[PDB]
């Protein structure tokens, strides 16, 4: 267990603990997007402020703060964005599997995206 995935599964496993419905597949996933984050150089400290920026994201869908979420997105796609040019100089071999992994995350990211709305509008946060 690197420092890099201790980082990403401090943040992941609090988003899943504190929303069930995401369940460990969120975990897994993050896992999974953090090795990527490994190859392509990412330190630990990166990977924590973007798990940090990343359940504030989260629980402002939750909680309907809008300011606050945006502040995050931003935090958490500053650090992305230094990670996605990096992996362009990977091997092409590790971009493809980037490249075919993504679209699983997409999807979590938006059904995440979705469910926490829907708590908000439905039990009100
Ligand atoms: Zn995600
Ligand atoms: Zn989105």
């Amino acid at each position: 267990l690197t420092p890099l995935q201790q980082a990403a599964l401090k943040w992941a496993r609090k988003l899943a603990e504190r929303f069930p419905e995401l369940g460990e597949e969120f975990i897994a996933v993050h896992l999974e997007e953090a090795r990527f984050w490994e190859k392509a150089g990412a330190t630990p400290e990166e990977v924590d402020a973007a798990g940090k920026a990343t359940l504030e994201y989260y629980e402002a869908i939750r909680n309907g703060d809008e300011e606050k979420a945006v502040e995050a997105r931003k935090k958490a796609l500053d650090i992305y964005n230094k990670i996605v040019e990096a992996l362009k100089k990977q091997p092409p071999e590790v971009v493809a599997a980037y490249e075919a992994f993504r679209p699983r995350h997409e999807a979590l990211h938006r059904r995440a995206e979705a469910t926490l709305r829907a708590q908000y509008e439905a039990r009100g946060s």
